[PDB]
């Protein structure tokens, strides 16, 4: 039998309405639901100024390393990112959010990237799935 | 060195012209091909009832539940849902669904849903990548 | 702790401009990123000769041989393909594809496949996400 402990960042809360979890660890591996810029992107886009997709993207990836770091992680666990876009034009707006997010980091996650037809709000612009476990860092790649 | 274990329910036959396994044990865990409300959704629409996306994601969970028993597992080995919904509308519904089929049960999985553009039959609203592993029970989440 | 290893496959260099890794050895799972028939789709478009879906899946499921041969794997070690298609309609062609490659096995991959909206580059109509261990094989399976 493997543990699984629910991972809580106190900034994603799993709200009542909700039949998911933000992140479970699954032994060494951070399973995490995907990560959007709401409800950043509402504010935002109703005060006139709308998160560009760059923006939307640093806001999803840091989602993703607050969820690492309340499991005791760091952005070296990520293994694999999932990203689906709502315009494929985008694609090089979430290349660029990246190349900064791993600053770091010699070597960067695998990744699939897809325009899909919608996002959960219509404000998004970009969801990412991602993939680490506790136990690697990419940081040191043999 | 793992083995892998090809596993069939009963309720739902694979056919031997199909391109995929609907699950295949690897080690502890339960690989699953995407699931669907087809055929019931072929019969619903013909007799002038289809099913919505509540009942699609009904069947399509009681599929994903239908693999894992057949593997020895529960509905408690579920770390995470890949939802591809084609009316991103639909959202809560499924969720309704998910509470339903989790009823059971403290934690949720990990989840992402995301609108496409289509999915491999035309009656179909929803179709659901199940992610599981034999060796945890989210019932005993930390 | 699990070693990771960045692995590279001579026909698919990893460009220092690309903010991902074509595919990294995590212990015995070959992580593979999305791969697309891009840019023999480009070359073939150019030439009046497009690749259809079939042809696409085939140089998309061989990029992934080249990635697992470059790890010293086989396609027996795939365990799961999700494939994202621009056509629902093509679904019927990734399926003759993967018979085609798969010639030497009964037990397939797992499998998702849903349509996008679209891919990165416009000639393509398929891209597929390749999951694997080296340490398994599904011929292993068949009954």
């Amino acid at each position: 039998m493997t543990a699984v402990r629910r991972i809580r960042a106190a900034a994603l809360p799993d709200l009542p309405d909700a039949s998911w979890s933000n992140a479970l660890l699954v032994g060494e591996e951070l399973v995490m639901s995907g990560m959007t810029a709401h409800p950043a992107t509402r504010q935002a886009a109703e005060r006139g100024a709308a998160l560009d997709a760059h923006a939307q993207a640093l806001v999803v990836l840091g989602k993703v390393k607050a969820l690492l770091e309340a499991a005791g992680g760091h952005v070296g666990n990520l293994y694999k990112l999932n990203v689906y876009v709502t315009r494929i034009a985008d694609k090089d707006a979430i290349g660029r959010a990246r190349q900064e997010f791993f600053a770091g980091q010699g070597t960067f996650p695998a990744s699939t990237l897809v325009e899909v037809s919608g996002l959960v709000f219509p404000e998004l612009l970009v969801e990412i799935d991602a993939w680490a476990r506790l136990d690697i860092d990419l940081a040191n790649c043999d």
